[PDB]
């Protein structure tokens, strides 16, 4: 065989986590990424599996995600080192029959568990999973440092902030025509965030932690980190626009509007004000 | 033989792309790259091509552009990617025999497509023939942070917008004496947008689409890339100056004109005020 | 054998290094390192060890370092270079039996010596030791750009610049709950700043030299260059929030409390204000 | 043998080029660096010199300079490439036995030749070997974005600016103690500019040109560009501090003054104001 590192889905993540950790995203153990896998993906690595699988119990019954693996990053694991490890930094993961817990099937070495923002992850997969008939495959949590400054600035309104990326580059609105969903703040590693961040994945791709970090859904690991970069080069634009004392001109509703229709892309209704 | 992709324009390609989304230019499949190439070029590598090479039309005929092959970036495709499998994100094409279409002879794998600015490419490749008698060869479009940012605070004005670049950076004025640009903000990967840009593509080598990004032309990737990278590299000490409340000193008139002079350049006139 | 580049300490100390000078922390020979080490690392390789070692007095006593080896960056030596030749621009020392010297046991190659902070270095080891039961094993000192910049422009009082970071970051709390120390700006190189940073390493496991750089303590090289980066990615958000005209909202004494209770972390009270 | 390639001061400038390349400093061709060699250096390679030396002559008689060998960076080249094929982008030049030319004895392939900053190297060059008693032996010009950037803004007076500088790091002050000559903006590659650079070679390590770049004088590659890289992080902190409103708290003249007379330094007086 191959190991298990040299798999689409480990190197698909040591790929997401380095160039995460390259755009100045994920400071010590900031940021974390879980993919959903197939039984098709692990299984022709069986061989290569755990000491015996530990298990640790969900926070709460989750039956959609019965019998599914995926890879995720380690509590306390910094992206940085997930080239260097993917099997101490990493581990597969794969839900029991009936959601209430998980084995650890592969990796997390010397006792290390799945990241504690796993709430957050696995209900977004939950509704991910229903609002995308299944097409969304990723969650990504990375502590994007423009987006988390402007939440320090820009109305912290779902729909002018959505509005204020869209203008700060003009693919925006193709690339995430449903907006930005904004949180209040939350503490961090706690279900209610998790169920939060959860209910509004039903509605956007990406949502907002004020002064923390950002959340993406995709259906790979290239788009779901393209959706949030994308999102992330926006903001760094406006941070630069508004530093230099504002917009004197921008994209206009009635630009932003011809541009989600030639695109076949229905935009946020709210954020189409002016 | 060697794979084609050892060959000095696959190669070029890699190294051209990867070199831009280094510099955060390419978020996403954001940006896109053509290269004209000769015959010469691609015929030693026959034998290597599609399993039978598909046709696309053109949006419009291209007469000037007849049996005239590219290697062009794909629609969707990453950057990032190219250096990583540059078969499934780079293709192949060649004009036919009365620019009416092209075949994609090697490339795009997976029924990937040319990028979707194919028309802004191709139009701009036809106008700098013909403005440069046949010396440039590459058209490039990336999202460059630091001038899309100045478009939001610059008069939106060919003539002002030069001038600063000018000011920004001493050398720019050399490298670019034909100015910049600038476009009405269009959508994006249309006809109408290729034509507004070819137009341009007249009277400069480098093309604003504001709040979007730039175009520039040259004769080799490289020439092409330090062009833009001249462009942005000036708008970035010039976002840091606005930044920082802006001029109190800047390069004159005179001084320009003294440049320009020297380096055997001709300074676009309209952009010679004060 | 293997050679002790090859050890994981050696490899530890050109990965942290390395790291901050892509950081931007560590211009020229800015910046030192230096890691306490245990008999047990450097004894395996003894047979590749110093021609002689050197002995070299320490400034004053330290008894509780006695029969100490630490590993450790050189003076005038550059970040950049520790990972082209670790063997000249890193030494591995060992204090003597009664803590008033060391000899140079490996490395720092024609006559080099350990880094011109070593009082500040070593005086800090002594007091994170005895503060953190044995646990701290890492001294890092950069020149971390956004918080040094931050430091002419913040009130230089412990407590509101801890806040400040604490704001500029979700996770900072929970990382440096016991904030961060600021020193009045001193001479370098000295006892005297080594002294006074040494007091504050008591209390805090970061300490500011204003206009200058950030000291900062951990249990491993990764740990202690996260808490720094951590520090200094929030500064990173604070200076752009600043600069685009400063916070419309934040999080607020609550939610940083409520932040600290969930992360069984006791939070600096004095930065505990509004 | 091993190839020239292979050999230190090869390896040295495609160090320092990449590096600088890597750092923004270099756009294009933009920046120039030439080193001192000796014959020992360069004898030991004689067999794989130039088909035959191509001779041209000087912009001027530099008797100093008769019989030196350097290498230098070519006109055009791009700093990015020099890593890809250093005999294309460099040159081994040796000035002729009474300085009136040099013969191009490696590289610079294809009938590039030294770069068009020559007159201004090669004639601080020869300020700096009598100034340093024949210490310093490179001369590296790069636009050092920041520092570029705070041309437009403060006050184009060496003392100010030296003294900004000296605040925006500490350490800066013992790296750079006679301070930054500062030109009046000046057509470059011109006889004219390379005599004023040289002018004030006599007088500081480092000297702007405003509104393009920074030239500096060193023993050695790594100390040459290590303190530009010291002057343009300084540069880097005060960008942000500005931009932030400006400074609340400074390094003060008397700090200044104890840090210079600890270092052994003695500071540019008329820098000493406040
Ligand atoms: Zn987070
Ligand atoms: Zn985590
Ligand atoms: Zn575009
Ligand atoms: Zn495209
Ligand atoms: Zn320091
Ligand atoms: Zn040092
Ligand atoms: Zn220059
Ligand atoms: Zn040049």
């Amino acid at each position: 065989m191959q190991n298990i590192t040299q798999s689409w889905f480990v190197q698909g993540m040591i790929k997401a986590t380095t160039d995460a950790w390259l755009k100045g995203w994920d400071e010590r153990n900031g940021g974390n990424l879980t993919l959903r896998l197939d039984d098709a993906d692990i299984a022709p690595y069986h061989d290569n599996f755990h000491q015996q699988p530990r298990y640790i119990p969900l926070s709460q019954p989750m039956p959609l995600l019965a019998n599914t693996p995926f890879i995720v990053t380690g509590s306390g694991k910094f992206f940085r080192n997930v080239q260097l490890d993917p099997m101490a930094n990493l581990g597969i993961v794969k839900v029991d029959s009936d959601g209430a817990g998980y084995h650890i099937l592969w990796g997390l070495f010397n006792e290390a568990v799945p990241t504690s923002e796993l709430p957050a992850h696995f209900l977004s997969h939950c509704e991910r999973i229903k609002a995308t008939n299944g097409k969304d495959r990723v969650i990504m949590h990375c502590h994007a440092t423009n987006l988390i400054a402007l939440t320090y600035v820009l109305e912290n309104d779902t729909a002018v902030f959505t509005r204020q990326l869209w203008e700060g580059s003009t693919e925006c609105l193709v690339v995430f025509p449903d907006g930005v969903g904004i949180l209040p703040w939350m503490v961090p590693g706690t279900d209610a965030i998790g169920q939060a961040t959860a209910q509004e994945m039903q509605k956007h791709s990406l949502v907002l932690w004020p002064f923390h970090g950002v959340f993406g859904s995709g259906p790979t690991l290239d788009e779901t980190f393209g959706l949030i970069d994308t999102a992330e080069k926006s903001a760094q634009v406006l941070v630069k626009v508004y530093s230099m004392g504002g917009m004197k001109q921008t994209i206009s509703r009635e630009e932003l509007i011809a541009l989600g229709k030639r695109f076949g892309v229905t935009p946020l209704a709210s954020a189409l004000a002016l």
